[PDB]
């Protein structure tokens, strides 16, 4: 059994991880006979948002505590996510990518990546390990890697501009297909960035979590 | 296709309100085949707040609506307007907030009482021949709903299903990755994180048991 690092960011859309894309990730893992090892790095959320009207709430959630939910439990924090023992690593959707992980929201092109989730990220990509991330996770890549990647965030012409800028190939795609940095392991999709529905998503979703195991093995040797 | 399912959520989270993966994966299945969800909730605080990472319970306030509303991007309407007459099915997910906050049965057990508007828009259903389904610690709500016995599961916890019969049903033991359905009353029921170990095996039996009620959802 491989493991796939999962990284989360809180429990819905606005607030943290998309919870369909992360359930759907995590679905996939395991359909496919590998092991999910969930992180979410321990902090304060950036802001808690009321997921039926929009606006935020005067309240503090922590992001690992909630990001606990869509993992029964099972998850830890990012801080004790160890390279060597990950095969490979996944990063699912929602703006708590741009909020918690990064601050991609506020700063756009100026955005910072979270520490740790940076190094992870590094130690993996610099190990021959597979990268995967979807909807907006894919901004923080260029913020991650200095050099050019070949990424999507769908089609959407003014966030592909934005993310060229930042030095990256932007290629359109379209929700049920991904793209790929054959040289740098390095997988994409387009989640709820176009998906009109939850079988959309996971048709892309089902399509990278497969390319990333196959890169994963094909790697462990 | 293009049929109405209702889904009944209880919260965000296993230990809170409804199985983020049951929920989730409940949505998926109508959406592959075709169907539209059609999400609720009941507007009310939630019984307790639990940290899904210790197990203890928070000195804070959550609402269930607004909570199960995260499950849904947005996509959530209150119990209240549930209207049978719109719905072809009606699926309810497991989590313990089915226990907690669509009824008490977490506390009183056999003695637990359903949420009003759950019990009412459940029988406004059956008796319009409309289908059921409840999966994980969902169908022990069933036996209150009902005054007649009925044929479900929670699995094989041989406990539960005492409790479950000692409330007037027929308890029928149930694999992850199987269903029962009690064909005269148009009622499906899958043991779900009550015995599944993953979530495949969990997606397993909410799969069978969303194309049943789809299925028998044809009249």
């Amino acid at each position: 059994m491989k493991k796939i690092g999962v990284i989360l960011s809180g429990c819905g859309v606005y607030d943290g991880s998309e919870i369909h894309e992360a359930v759907l990730t995590l679905l996939a893992i395991s359909r496919s006979g590998a092991q999910a090892v969930c992180f979410a790095p321990d902090k304060q959320q950036v802001d808690v948002i009321n997921h039926l009207t929009g606006e935020a709430m005067t309240e503090t959630r922590n992001v690992l505590i909630e990001a606990a939910r869509i993992t029964r439990g099972e998850i830890r924090p990012l801080a004790q996510a160890d390279a060597a023992e990950l095969d490979a690593l996944i990063v699912p959707g929602g703006f708590g990518a741009a909020k918690n992980l990064s601050n991609f929201a506020s700063l756009g092109s100026e955005c910072t990546v979270d520490r740790e989730l940076k190094a992870l990220a590094q130690a993996m990509h610099q190990a021959g390990k597979p990268l995967g991330f979807m909807c907006i996770a894919p901004a923080m890549l260029p913020k991650i890697f200095d050099f050019p990647l070949r990424l999507t965030i769908g089609t959407d012409i003014d966030t592909a501009e934005v993310l060229e800028e930042m030095g990256a190939e932007h290629v359109p795609c379209p929700v049920d297909d991904i793209v790929v940095d054959e040289d740098n392991k390095i997988v994409t999709t387009p989640a709820y960035m176009l998906a009109q529905n939850i079988a959309e998503a996971a048709s892309g979703i089902d399509k990278l979590v497969s390319r990333v195991l196959v890169l994963a093995e094909l790697e462990h040797h």
